[PDB]
């Protein structure tokens, strides 16, 4: 029942609320995040990977084609560091 603890980092909130301002529908973003606090499997059409180099530990979840979450599970907590799309965060 217990889910993981969620950790918004700061660039993450300045991601998302320039995303919500401009238009973004966070259902699905809610529903990704709802499965990765449950330690559910993610759906094979969001791509989600681990990233590798300097950006490792972190994984990337392609929300959608143009909004990639990057996110870390540890210390049972889900920490979501940036939100926006593959060319504006790496
Ligand atoms: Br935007
Ligand atoms: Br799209
Ligand atoms: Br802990
Ligand atoms: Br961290
Ligand atoms: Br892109």
């Amino acid at each position: 029942s217990h889910m993981l603890k969620l950790n918004l980092k700061k660039s993450f909130q300045k991601d998302f609320d320039k995303l919500l301002l401009n238009g973004f529908d966070d259902s699905v973003l809610n529903e990704v995040i709802l499965t990765l606090r449950k330690k559910e499997p993610l759906d094979p059409q969001f791509q989600d990977h681990a990233l590798k180099g300097k950006w490792k530990p972190f994984r990337e979840c392609h929300i959608k084609p143009d909004v990639s979450l990057v996110y870390l599970v540890k210390d049972d907590e889900l920490i979501l560091l940036r939100l926006g799309s593959h060319s504006e965060l790496f």
